């Protein structure tokens, strides 16, 4: 029949295509996408078609594209014979007779102009859209690409990638007419029958119903089943498994949570950040508790004078009372976090006392080890500490992570985490080991590798229920870039003013309480 | 022309499936299977057919299976019109006019006598087989199943189910005619397409480019597809993701490895032991080496009298001395794991030393929790104290666990593994903390759950190659039982005797040279 593809480029938020008769951006992987996805053809004997507006001929120099064949639409230029590879046609429906006729036409893409875009999608002329999105707001616009019409459903969404500091993604939506998301269902009828059918026979002893696929109504942006390629979908998948298959359970808070053992979530650190971009994430506190974490200090003050909470729930006089640590001061937390990277196994008396000296300072060695001896297979930083988790306010839940140096010169990250708070903790803890080892990276001569989180209890708090199918229903947006403006010499002396967050456009804010 | 698929089931090694004149088991879920199988059908107003040999006719007491028609083949019996839902045959082909005809027939099934089965796959009139591997061998069989024609190709394996303490599987065979073995590509042109040219474009910064799918050739089994439920994949496939992936790298060792940094595997323990099948596993010396660190015993000697060996090369007076560690008794291993789990912390001299009341006992902490609160998110047991690592013979692998009561009231267990040897060390790993789950399960009241592990540094030595890929060229076996002949007081008090192993029939033996 012939396929007719829309290719645009289209900014994040507004769609935002063209300035002043030019791209508003610069991005040099995003025409190799161009030139590669329409110059993609079966038959060497046939070109394929590339129609567009005469504003955006004009716009690339009037000179032709190899091996295809531009299709111009333009109530005044003339038909001319000079160049063969560029043909004019008087509107879009009758250059659309690259269907009924020129054999020697294997594809149709429609390559832009918002005029044409719009003309195109109106008179329903597309099968499919490859949709470059780019991460660049607050910038001057005056050309657009208009909004998808709902026949169209996303079927995949790439990973972020970086140039120049913009992130971009890579899009495709389907027109899909007439009539499960699982990747290795609906693949062959008698697997899946078969399957079913030992299903019917066991219970919960097939480990499979244990781990049910989740049903569409809680999977995020369900269309996209064999494309979910943004490292995004591996924070909202695990929250589809653990609605889907969480066990309801009571814990020491009294908010009862849905709970599965024994998930992971890998992301990219080469190319983006990952923060969470279907919910705006508090990024700044995130960074002042990582900072105060690597100096080691556990005074819960210091975090609430620069306007941080995270841990004053956890620190009040009525919790640490509960607790059995009514002779702390307010705020004093004990030896968590900061006290067994700097001082493991150091003797803590209160968050006022000098520890300069005590205990084993794992994160310093760490930095040694990661520069003298890359390949090693020890890089460990650890938390649990058996002889002192009773004076701590709260249980090392971020327990253990480990740091592998590539041959390509990269730090990679792996932390398991015993208890992971889903809707709260996990984007704080999936940003902040991002962040650290970013830093490790800086001070070790090293470039940002991949992030792995390992999680045992992985939980979703009840009164969370409607907020995360909220943050569910959200499609995904490309991660943000996060930059370090100078070269410290010290991982301690890291400031917020050093951090730069580069296009993170999140969706609002999703409040969510703490269960203390 | 309609479906014709056999269904059997039959002993791993041998195939046998019958003796004298029935059944060498008796397992119902697979009658279940049997009967959901060849019920299984679209058409409400039509039945399928099931074909047998007359002794099979005779072996089920000549009585007809509802909603369905018996086909029986036999030169003897009478051709009556009497039963509608029984029919006779003098012969296997002119039974198949089921095809021509009876469009009350929706599919057929071979259902079998031995003779039968001969029959049908020599004259191609089969396109499926459904096969349930029975693991009982050395019992008396007089009556087998054909081995499968080389035009049958697996595409599906269960994991492996437990009646009566006799391991079973199912599996499907298809018929292959003409035409990735990636279960996300083939899906669609589009997708597959623009993944690759970004992937081109991109190279080593598309993450997808650095986690490549393995190729065939290194692919254990690579006709099934999508079907590889048998949780010995979870292994097979890490060992065929680092071949493909893994990174040439030198170590401590002297003897190079490739590697690929945070991956993980997953097996369950309530229907089977995950002890690798694909070659013949050590249990016994693993078993030693266990109840060894439950013990807290750091003397290497006690292993090498119960003849165990796997101490050795890291317990000798030349590599003691090598790292510094001479003024040690030869086999004075250092406080390891089991100091650590008996004696956190405490103060190391010698092995001969008497520990109790030394150090925290984390084990015996594990089990008095894992009873008493049990939805408690803290059941860790770690290995990694940094104030002791320069004394021990060699850091911790197996780092940290976690251990997790599920409300179905099964103990399920997941391990961090900063260091893994993939050919030596992690069939013994998966075995080893698949046991100690089940002790302390035992020993809590709970039944085994499932079994996670996440790894660091996954490699291969490259001295092992040869084996391995020898190894990812068997296919897997339903995996073994493993029970516990008595209830023990305490989990001190296990024995090698204690220890029933049902069911094993591993591939031979491979000789890997371990890496010191
Ligand atoms: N990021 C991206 O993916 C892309 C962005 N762009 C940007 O978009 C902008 C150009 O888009 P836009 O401003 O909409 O201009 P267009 O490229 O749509 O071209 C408009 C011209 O097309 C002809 N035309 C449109 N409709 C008809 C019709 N119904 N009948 C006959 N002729 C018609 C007219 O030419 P005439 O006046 O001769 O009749 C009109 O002037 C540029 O800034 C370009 O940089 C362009 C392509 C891609
Ligand atoms: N594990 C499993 O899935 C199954 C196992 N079994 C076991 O298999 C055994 C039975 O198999 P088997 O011993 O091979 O006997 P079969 O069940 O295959 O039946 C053999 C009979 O079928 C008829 N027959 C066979 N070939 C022909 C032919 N070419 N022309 C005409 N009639 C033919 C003959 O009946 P006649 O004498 O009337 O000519 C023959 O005696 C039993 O022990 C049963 O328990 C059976 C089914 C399934
Ligand atoms: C992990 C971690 C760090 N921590 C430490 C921390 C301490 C105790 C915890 N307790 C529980 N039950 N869950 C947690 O995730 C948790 C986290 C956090 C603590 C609180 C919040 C939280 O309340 N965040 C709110 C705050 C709003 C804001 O940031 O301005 C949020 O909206 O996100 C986040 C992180
Ligand atoms: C994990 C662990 C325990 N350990 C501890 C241990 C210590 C140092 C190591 N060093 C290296 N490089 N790899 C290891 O797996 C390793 C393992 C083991 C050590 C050796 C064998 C081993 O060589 N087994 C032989 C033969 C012994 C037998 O037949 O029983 C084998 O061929 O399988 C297994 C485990
Ligand atoms: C019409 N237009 C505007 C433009 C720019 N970027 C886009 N990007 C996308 N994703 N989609 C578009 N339709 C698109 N259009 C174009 C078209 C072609 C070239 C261009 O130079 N193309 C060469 C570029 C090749 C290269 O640089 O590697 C090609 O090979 O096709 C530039 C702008
Ligand atoms: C021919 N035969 C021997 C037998 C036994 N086990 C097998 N198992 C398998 N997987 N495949 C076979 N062909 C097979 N055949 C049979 C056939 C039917 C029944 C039988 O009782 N079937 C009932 C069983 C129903 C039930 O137990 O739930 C049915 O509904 O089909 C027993 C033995
Ligand atoms: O870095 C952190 C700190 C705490 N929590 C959450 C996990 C649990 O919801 C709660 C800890 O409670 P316990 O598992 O100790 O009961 O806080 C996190 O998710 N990440
Ligand atoms: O339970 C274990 C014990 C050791 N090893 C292997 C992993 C490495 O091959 C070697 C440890 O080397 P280092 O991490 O110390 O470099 O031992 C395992 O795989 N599993």
């Amino acid at each position: 029949e012939k396929n007719v593809s829309i290719v645009v480029a289209a900014s994040v938020l507004s769609s935002g295509i063209g300035i002043n008769g030019q791209l508003p951006w610069s991005i040099s992987e995003d025409l190799k996408f161009f030139s590669k996805i329409t110059n993609n053809k079966c038959d060497s004997n046939k070109k394929n078609a590339l129609i567009m507006g005469r504003k955006t001929w004009d716009s690339i120099g009037r000179r032709p594209l190899k091996n295809r064949i531009i299709v111009v639409i333009s109530s005044s230029l003339p038909q001319d014979e000079a160049d063969p590879n560029v043909v004019v046609f008087r509107n879009l429906e009758d250059s659309i007779e690259n269907l009924m006729n020129d054999d020697s036409i294997e594809n149709i893409f429609v390559c832009g102009g918002e005029s044409i875009y719009r003309d195109a999608l109106k008179d329903n002329f597309v099968d499919r859209i490859y949709l470059t999105r780019v991460a660049l707001e607050d910038i001057e616009f005056d050309t657009y690409f208009p909004e998808i019409p709902e026949t169209f459903l996303p079927v995949y969404m790439s990973q972020t990638f970086c140039t120049k500091n913009i992130s971009y993604d890579f899009m495709i939506f389907e027109k899909q007419e007439k009539k499960n998301c699982d990747p290795a269902r609906g693949q062959l009828k008698s697997i899946d029958d078969t399957v079913d059918l030992l299903g019917e026979i066991f219970g919960i002893r097939k480990m499979g119903n244990r781990h049910k696929f989740p049903k569409e109504e809680i999977y995020n942006t369900p269309s996209i089943r064999f494309g979910r390629e943004h490292y995004e979908f591996q924070y909202l998948d695990l929250l589809s498994r653990v609605l889907e298959n969480g066990a309801y359970r009571e814990n020491r808070t009294g908010i009862s949570t849905y709970s599965i053992f024994g998930q992971m979530m890998r992301f990219d650190m080469r190319e983006s950040f990952p923060l969470l971009t279907t919910k705006k994430v508090a990024i700044r506190g995130i960074f002042e508790e990582l900072i105060w974490f690597i100096k080691g200090d556990t005074n819960g003050n210091h975090l609430i004078e620069k306007k941080v909470y995270i841990w004053s729930g956890n620190g009040s006089k009525e919790y640490l009372e509960r607790i059995g640590l009514g002779h702390r001061e307010e705020n004093d937390l004990g030896p968590i976090y900061g006290f067994q990277w700097r001082h493991y196994n150091g003797e803590y008396k209160t968050m006022h006392d000098d520890y300069t000296g005590v205990g084993v300072d794992q994160l310093a060695k760490l930095i040694e080890t990661l520069k003298n001896n890359p390949k090693d297979r020890r890089h460990i930083l650890t938390a649990w500490n058996p002889s002192a988790l009773s004076q701590m306010a709260l249980p090392p839940c971020h327990v253990l992570s480990q740091y592998y140096v590539t041959n390509d010169n990269c730090l990679s990250c792996n932390l398991y985490q015993r208890s992971c708070d889903l809707g709260l903790g996990s984007p704080f803890n999936i940003a902040s080991y991002a962040i650290l080892t970013m830093m490790l990276a800086q001070v070790c001569g090293y470039e940002p590798g991949e992030l792995a989180i390992f999680i045992g209890d992985a939980h979703i708090y009840e009164n969370h229920l409607t907020q995360l199918k909220e943050q569910l229903s959200r499609t995904p947006r490309p991660f943000p870039q996060l930059k370090f403006k100078r070269k410290v010499e010290n991982i301690e002396d890291f400031k917020w003013e050093d951090i730069e967050l580069i296009g993170y456009y999140p969706y609002p804010t999703i409040k969510m309480d703490m269960a203390v």
